[PDB]
């Protein structure tokens, strides 16, 4: 019985994992929202600014659909982020790599949805200077594709506020807004147009 | 003695079998078959305090059990072996992540676990851990208290189920001539609900109260 | 039909890829590299050590026949992307760094019909600079070479479509403001080899804010 | 013959490496790994974090009836040298580390005919120590305790050649002098577990030249 | 083309010369090897009287030979040579014998071989060791001295031989906050009273003081 949960499980993944990412013929659409932990640090002689967040990331893939009755009605299930095509989505401004704080596993959904939320620590150009005055200091930071233009990845939010339900209370700096706008840019390097969200926070001494 | 000899042989090819036996993976927890992870903390030092950034930095084990119906086997089938050493990579372990880490872990000891006949599994990983802490009046008698949440990241409460044996974080360990000493510390499981999630996940919260020596 | 333009894809990849690997450029075969620079920030000038700390990205562009295929046989696909280890890439290497490079970006590739490939990686790069006159008007000047290690001028040639380093992106509030940015093909001797090693020299003027 | 030489000895190799694999040591198979010290500097004391960095190589000495070999039937062969992913190696770990530890040397061990595995590897370790009277004539005394993580005593079990670490490579011109260093097989309980842990307690007193 | 011709008889030669006949064992006392080694220093980066701790950046020549890398360019359309993957072959274990850090790779691992089956390999590091500093700031300056050499092979395995006694300054970096006032890289034989077999490094030492 439970045996035979794991079987049917062991099955589809077998089915399935047996993409060459997205097209201008087959374009892919990223939902980005961002998670703000705490600023970490602020360092007013590099002006750079460590950041602490979780990034939600949301795509739909028909290569990961299936019937889950065929399945013995599973829905969904997680995955290592490794098994998966998964996107490119960079910061454009950070000063060091990226370091991953969580566990890289995705849920797949029965309808080619995929729902991934890596934490990170990320440090990036910024000038906290004002963050000790009533006003504070204002940085930003946009996310996009690195690769993809518009015409491949699209990236959408469903809100433009950032959750900060889950900032640290106890932290060096306070969050007085922040958050994340979708924007079209264009690059010297190539005449389409890429996509980012921009995530901008304004913070303050505590 | 040829015996002897022909005996310490037996047991290797029979381990050997039982290895490639069992690893011939498993899925992951489901709602409809759930898994219970048992956890308990040992800690062993309190390195660092940073009141300029407030994180701070320890030093400590996790014991994480759980048990497996793929793991099990007859013992009489393998020439009485009860258990055996695996390295970790060899079969699942669980996502356990500190909720509130402000740097990636960095691993203190051999990924290497314990596999029953039951198909109980154990395993022991040591880390530092930077997670974020106010140490504002470490330097007082009541020093300063912190807390930091492990819980999977990825599975909630009905996939993956937490418990401890014990509220009492081991302190047997814990460095004596360390920096900081420690008032107290708790593991404490907890049940919350997060905005990405629908579903309850649960946690085991440490709670850790120290001052400076 | 989108699922005819993916199994097109795939199976070009597998036509390319799968059918050995280039093994690098030769005195038969020799291969230019274009190289450009854009200039994001200046992180760190450090006087106590005379190291300074870029953050920039490099673009780089080269062409191999055996990346070919006709379009009109794999859907009208013009071109694709493709992770940086499935390809060979160039080694180019500052040669004036004192710490390993930190890559700030997705190593990936675009690979074109004609057989262009166009790779832009983004580094953060710690190289010897004497920041001294940083303080001053005039500022501070500093220079490194970036260069193939081990393939010398018969294997690789180097190419700048400008020597004016990309400031366009160059971030506003950086400690550093640039006075200059230079980019500058340079054919260079090393008595340790009779043939000439080719580099691409960086010049940037700069000082405080 | 040089061929020969090298024929037999990749013949050696395939031979045990091939051979039906050691899983490890068991009850049933306990193993005895010797273990020295060899201290080459004390870094850095960090009096604020109650952290020390000692730099220094670890002697490893096992044997596996598994690895036993007849020279006449590979050429004399007595000994080689193999890479330690080739083989299974202890995991010998320091149990009050802060970091996870550096390696400063090649791993590669050397095998000998009889089944005997000699393994040295060289380290860069922080560990807990409070320097705490580093600065006097006295000076500091800390401890380090190293033993396999997962494997009790029925397992494997440890001995030294000598209570006495060599200081024959430690550093002339360190921050700090060695006073005394000395390292003593322990037994040990912990409360995870019935079966005791072996370890080899490494204690050095020190103070500032 | 003759160009394609080219690929093919190079990549039909790195095919049998690497996927043919068993892996390099290394070299033993029946077959030995020398490996010559030289240095270019370019920067002293940092010195910490606080630790002891110097760090260096250079790059090392090493060259050896091996009769498995043989071939007759004429078999294979008259290549004489190659660049190739360190991981691809044989590379000798050379470690500075008094270092405090991993040995950090600022090059990349690319070797160089040829139909005499001869290899070259420049690997540049940074690299920081056991050096006290004290003097730096004085007149005479400092002296710091790093033995390099194999850490598993005696010298009834691998030799070592320099091609010069004077570490290559020519590349030093002119702007640094030290200046070198002489560095020399010299083979030593050890022995260890223990056992009769030699034990080869090259003694690098350099004196330097503040700019
Ligand atoms: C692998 O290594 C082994 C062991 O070292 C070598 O085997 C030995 O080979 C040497 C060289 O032939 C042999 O030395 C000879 O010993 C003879 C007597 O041996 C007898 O008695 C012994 C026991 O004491 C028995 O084990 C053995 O089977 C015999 O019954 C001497 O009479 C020889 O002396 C004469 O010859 C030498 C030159 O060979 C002259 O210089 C002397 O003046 C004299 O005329 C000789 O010294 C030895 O016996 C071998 N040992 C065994 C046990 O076999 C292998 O050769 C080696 N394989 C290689 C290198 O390829
Ligand atoms: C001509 N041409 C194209 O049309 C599309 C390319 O797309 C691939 C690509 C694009 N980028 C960059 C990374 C960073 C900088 C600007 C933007 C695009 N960015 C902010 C996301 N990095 N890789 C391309 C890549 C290299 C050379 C020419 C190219
Ligand atoms: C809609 N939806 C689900 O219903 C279940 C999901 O479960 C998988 C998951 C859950 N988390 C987070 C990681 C961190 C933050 C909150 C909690 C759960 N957390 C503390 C462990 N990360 N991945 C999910 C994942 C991504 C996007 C939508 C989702
Ligand atoms: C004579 N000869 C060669 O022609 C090519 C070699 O290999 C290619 C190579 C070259 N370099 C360095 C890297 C840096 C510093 C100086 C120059 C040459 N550089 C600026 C490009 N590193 N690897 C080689 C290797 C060892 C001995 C003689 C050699
Ligand atoms: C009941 N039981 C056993 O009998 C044997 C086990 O052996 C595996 C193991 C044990 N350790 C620890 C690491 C550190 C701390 C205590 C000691 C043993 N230590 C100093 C070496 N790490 N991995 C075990 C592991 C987890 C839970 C129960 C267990
Ligand atoms: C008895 N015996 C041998 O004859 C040869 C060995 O060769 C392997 C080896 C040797 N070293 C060290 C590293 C450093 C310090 C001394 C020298 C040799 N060193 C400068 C190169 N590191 N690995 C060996 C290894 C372990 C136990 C006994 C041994
Ligand atoms: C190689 O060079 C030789 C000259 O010695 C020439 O005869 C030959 O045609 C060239 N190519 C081959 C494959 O022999």
């Amino acid at each position: 019985d439970k045996l035979h949960s794991q079987a049917n499980l062991m099955r589809l993944k077998s089915d399935l994992f047996n993409y060459p990412g997205p097209t201008k013929d087959d374009p892919l659409t990223v939902t980005l929202g961002f998670t703000l932990q705490d600023i970490v640090k602020a360092d007013s002689s590099t002006n750079e600014v460590d950041l602490v967040y979780y990034e939600q990331q949301r795509w739909k893939l028909n290569s990961l659909m299936w019937d889950p009755n065929e399945y013995g009605n599973i829905t969904d299930f997680r995955t290592s982020a490794a098994d998966i095509w998964t996107p490119d989505i960079t910061a454009y401004s950070s000063t060091r790599p990226v370091q991953v704080l969580s566990p890289q596993i995705a849920v797949v959904t029965h309808d080619g949805s995929v729902m991934f939320i890596p934490a990170q620590r990320l440090s990036f150009m910024c000038d906290p200077t004002g963050v000790d005055s009533e006003e504070g200091a204002t940085c930003a930071v946009k996310f996009g594709s690195w690769v993809y233009s518009g015409f491949e990845i699209d990236l959408k939010t469903d809100t433009d506020q950032v959750d900060l339900s889950s900032y640290y209370a106890s932290s060096k700096y306070e969050i007085l807004s922040a958050t994340q706008t979708r924007q079209v840019q264009h690059y010297s390097c190539c005449p389409e147009p890429y996509i980012d969200v921009n995530l901008v926070v304004k913070f303050r001494e505590r």
